[PDB]
């Protein structure tokens, strides 16, 4: 089989979309994403135009191998996509109709800096390599991109599936490409990490205050290295459901900042313990005292600084 | 091959039945499960019919690339089912009897709101799409839907494995879909959850306020601290067994609500040392005889308003 | 091809073995185990019989696409067996000999009643359908049925490979269905969990049990709460190697019923301190003796129990 | 095609040979190790024979399914082979030369008993069942016996690759067997497991002793239950990386010892308390004394007796 | 299909190209990373050879199996790549240009010795057998090379993509094999480490060198071996990301240090609390002292060291 001949010197416009099915498995570790989706292909292939009186019927169904097939591929793929075809009409004048059902795991980056907050766009990149006798190019048929009512995306809110239209052609290899870029957009669902790792990790902060109310330095040792302890807990958890990141986190920035703030705790209850020994304890109750109001009000303008920032 | 011919103009019915062989894995982070079973298919083909006094046999058996099989589909699987054909039967009316034997990974969403005493409905779409010679409905053969005796979810109770017959018949891409819903009910065998992680988090609790009984502030913050980290473990642990919800789940609730419980028994430790260093003992013991009270009070009354919203 | 044609009336019998090469990778959780083997098959065909003497062979070697083959399956697999046919001989009366190596991951319910000094039986349900040409039904060659000395399990004892020589005949979707059970008897290796779990969850118990030496609260509530997490890690270790069962393992009981001497012991140790604080020293010093004898006395008996409970 | 017919009545010889490519994923606790490999086969079919003089040709080319070609395969692997033919060449005289290249995960038993500073023997067993028409036996060609000057197997030594070159002839299920051993001797790189679990270990160790200097009750009980907890994760840690062996392993048999130095260390620490308590100091300083002795001496003659026993 | 015939004596040259698409899942404990790329093959094939004038095309398209293509492989991969042909185009002189796609995991060992301010250097080596009939070489189109300015690999920078155009000719079985090394330079974004494990790190380590400005025994090994928990639960975090080498990582060698530092702090508040015990404090506090500069001094001389001897 070859490509379909051109009437003049244009080159063969492959009409696609992409309806989902099934949208799973967003790692974020891993940067991906699993889909089951439909593609669908529309080309003009007149070698394959016929009589509807003379065979009969007025659209003919055929076996891939049978007839020319574009070779459609997926930039961004782990492997190549499992597809099944579903069906391969052609209609009188030519025109086929390919319709396949595929499931694939999306490579699509991701921008962590405002997580837990986050919103991702995820791309499906949509290839064609142009061939000697002819040039592909690629387009999109508006009415056949969308999403099923049912598509979930476990911790994530869908907003949109769209395709950006206009393709990419450029030369690869001495030979033209033609890209087109289909966009999921989602948003986390932060919900969860409100009474799961905030709130935890700001109740052991605050805990670790108390020692401004105590005189007892063994006590004091106790509270504010424990809850440290629970605290790198939290830092080791947070850390495992991300990858290493070349910037920092929302997530990560309070995290780190949080240590500091353990760090000047433990300073403030050594200087406290030494005054009180020498004998200077109306010192070490000024500075004790004024950490009271020092440490939530820095701990508060700090986080202010840090939103500001990030959003 | 081509579809069966209509008689008058009347969709092709095809019947069907799934009968459970084997369920396993069912991944509550993932929101998936895994099944095996016999898929069964039933159709009218009159281009298969024959005649029963003259060929002597009862029923035809036919390869799949034979004849004429109609594309069904399941909707929410991972990827495509692995399945193997078991038998084709053709009676003399031209009635085809197809069966199959097939294994395929579930996606199926999972209401956590009242784990670990949740029953979930899960769900298997069955899904054919039309041809362009005519339009493909979907029948449930009830007869043919079923469970093996031995079927067993491990941490589940099976309770009803049956199909909603009328199917959603609806247009997508310009052609004629019919889906059909096949339901498996299932509860959650809570048992070891009471001595795994509930009774060991209300014995560490109980712990924590043991401190009402003493004085001794540095034995006080060592009770408080370290049951707060062992409850950390436990919601650690818990966490790890299921997804982020958008919404609270019981168990989350209760591991959430007994923060509260460590933080103002921090509090009241705090409060009754710093009385007794001021001089004023009388006082941090009236709030420490109360404290004996009101925190098993305060406790009992919050988990029957817990369990009046979640049940 | 067709089934062979019955003599009389007679259902096609198919002599069934199984012969073990490999068993690895028991997982409790799961409840499954991989298997690599020998199966063997044994059956009359008529059609394909022949003459010694004007053929010149004894035997004859087909390709299984060239004669009729019963369609064996495994009922509690995963996915359906990894099968490469080894060989195909007919002897001159048609009795066809086939023979395919198979690796297959089973599916088989584990009792932890009694873990970790359990045994099991694994099954491997052999199955065939019965055509409307003619009833198939299936039988042990007991000749064919055994196992590799080399056979290990890692983790297990392998006592017997044997079969249910008995098949069970019964009607599944209006055919009738020939099910075998082949039995692998197991016994688990217990000795690691001695010095692994078992010694070390004694030892930490133990060591709380020195607080009933000591009027030191401060000490006491730093023995019996850093046991106690001790004790949690333990009981987390072990429940993370089993599934959640709707019963109580044997292990599973004596861990539960270590949290309550430890909640004991956080009593005892709180009564001490009041009594001391309430200058009643005699007192507490007559239920820190008592405790000394009945803390391990009641820890003996309520083990013997629950071992004769157990076995 | 059928086997190559005997000029006789000997066997046929099949000369192998195993290129090692790669060695990867030596997996301690599954018991397994993948490999990727050159399979060489080499076997006289004078049906093949030709004339060089006439034919001008030294050598034929053949494709698999043109030739008879004999079903070698391997005992202890997980599924079968993922192989890809290179060549075929006939020789004059009717000797075949094929080589394959193939990738398989291989189950070969390890003994745990001197972990980390062990030695194993992994096997590759290469089998061949015999035909009716013929006995088929297996050889050794030592020069197509070796490993690429590359092959690492990451935190292992890889020794030697050596087959034993007489194979185990013997029935199976009414046929004969011909079983070849090719062995791959490795030795463990135990360099990582002094400065990241042996000296760390020892350090904690060393610390809990320092309270055979202290005379604080409540400093001693968080020395010694402190680095037990310690020791506990160090135990937890080496497990993980280990399958449940019914033996006790070098590491495994100091690990447990090393719990009944805290065991002892624990009672020596109450007993000093307790005699102080009694005003009995003298006393206590006398254990207390003999302890920093006794302690470190025994510990050492207990690890000469255990390294004697195992090396 | 048989190899070209050479014109004199010569070796039939395969010009290669490697373009890479995807770069993802570089595993550190593997030491493998997963790859998609075009490989792109070149050679001159006489027998193929066309008059442009005569056949009306100045280039001629074939499948696979049509002609005679090199069977070029990978040395170090797991298994066979998954490939599948774009295009093979021949010019009117036989020269033959051969284009795939695929995608491999590939084995390519990594020094960890700087970890992680480590740089590596990934191979892909191209490989190819010759035949009896002529000897196949290698060789490296320049133009052909490269990579998408997308490719993004998790946690590192790409710096180069490029090949050694000289291959390595070597014997391997009395056959001539010609390897050419494509390098993928690479070095690691160790930003995330410094808030993450080695400033936290650092802070539990000052955080126990406040013990040299307190006499309380109890809050002193409080201070020490708590922070020294927290440096153990950091240790296993790290080794947990790596895999066991013969050799010290450069935070391998920090962290194994780092206990040295506590080691030497729990002696120094042992010797501490035994000379006041002694009343010989005016000596404790001349050691104590002199703690107080050592330890940070030791600390940054050691580690001047450390980096010199590294980097
Ligand atoms: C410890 C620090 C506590 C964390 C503070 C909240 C983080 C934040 O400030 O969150 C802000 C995000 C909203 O983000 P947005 O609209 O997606 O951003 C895009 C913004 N533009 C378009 C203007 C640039 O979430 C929320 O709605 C806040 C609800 C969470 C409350 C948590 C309480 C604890
Ligand atoms: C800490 C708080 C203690 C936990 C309290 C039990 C939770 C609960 O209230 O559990 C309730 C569920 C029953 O659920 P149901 O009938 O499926 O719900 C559907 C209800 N409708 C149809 C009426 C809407 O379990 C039980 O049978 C209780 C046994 C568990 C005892 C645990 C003791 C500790
Ligand atoms: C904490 C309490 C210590 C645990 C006590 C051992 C459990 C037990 O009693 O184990 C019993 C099992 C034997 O069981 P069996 O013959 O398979 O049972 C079938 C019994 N019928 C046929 C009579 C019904 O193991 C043993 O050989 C005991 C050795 C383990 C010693 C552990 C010491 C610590
Ligand atoms: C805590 C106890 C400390 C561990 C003691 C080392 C174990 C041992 O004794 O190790 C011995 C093995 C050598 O073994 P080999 O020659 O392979 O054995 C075969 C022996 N035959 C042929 C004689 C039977 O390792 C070594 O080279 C020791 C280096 C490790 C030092 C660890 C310091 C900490
Ligand atoms: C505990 C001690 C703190 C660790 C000190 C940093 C390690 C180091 O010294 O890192 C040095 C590497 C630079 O390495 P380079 O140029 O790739 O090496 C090749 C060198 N040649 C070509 C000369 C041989 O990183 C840095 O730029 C330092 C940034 C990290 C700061 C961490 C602060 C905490
Ligand atoms: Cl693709
Ligand atoms: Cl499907
Ligand atoms: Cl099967
Ligand atoms: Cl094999
Ligand atoms: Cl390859
Ligand atoms: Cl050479
Ligand atoms: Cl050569
Ligand atoms: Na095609
Ligand atoms: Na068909
Ligand atoms: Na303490
Ligand atoms: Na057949
Ligand atoms: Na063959
Ligand atoms: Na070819």
């Amino acid at each position: 089989v070859s490509p379909p001949p051109p009437i003049a010197d244009e080159p063969l416009t492959v009409n696609t979309g992409i309806y989902l099915i099934e949208c799973y498995s967003l790692d974020d570790k891993a940067e991906t994403f699993k889909v089951n989706a439909f593609l669908s292909l529309s080309w003009k292939d007149r070698r394959l135009a016929f009589d509807p009186v003379r065979s009969g019927v007025r659209v003919k169904t055929y076996e891939p191998e049978a007839i020319w097939i574009p070779e459609i591929r997926f930039v961004n793929v782990e492997n190549a996509r499992d597809a099944d075809v579903v069906d391969i009409s052609v209609s009188p004048d030519g025109t086929v109709q390919y319709l396949e059902r595929f499931s694939a795991r999306v490579l699509s980056p991701l921008d962590f800096r405002r997580y837990p907050f986050d919103s991702q766009t995820l791309h499906i990149y949509l290839i064609v390599r142009s061939v000697d006798t002819r040039n592909i190019v690629l387009a999109v048929d508006l009415e056949k991109v969308g999403k099923n009512d049912d598509v979930f995306l476990t911790g994530w809110d869908i907003e949109s599936f769209t395709a950006v239209v206009k393709p990419a052609n450029f030369a690869l290899e001495d030979r033209l490409e033609s890209k087109l870029d289909y966009q999921l957009r989602i948003s986390r669902q932060y919900f969860s990490y409100i009474p799961n790792i905030i709130l935890p990790m700001l109740f052991i902060l605050f805990i670790s205050w108390t020692a401004f109310w105590s005189t007892s330095y063994e006590a004091n040792v106790t509270l504010v290295v424990s809850t440290l302890i629970a605290h790198i807990a939290a830092n080791i958890l947070v850390e495992t459901n991300l990858p290493k990141t070349p910037y920092m986190t929302y997530t990560g920035a309070i995290i780190f900042m949080i240590y500091l703030f353990y760090f000047v705790a433990v300073i403030e209850v050594t200087v406290q313990h030494y005054l009180k020994v020498e004998s200077q304890p109306a010192r070490a109750a000024s500075i004790t005292r004024a950490s009271r109001i020092a440490f939530p009000v820095v701990f508060l303008l700090a986080n202010i600084i840090l939103a500001f920032l990030f959003f």
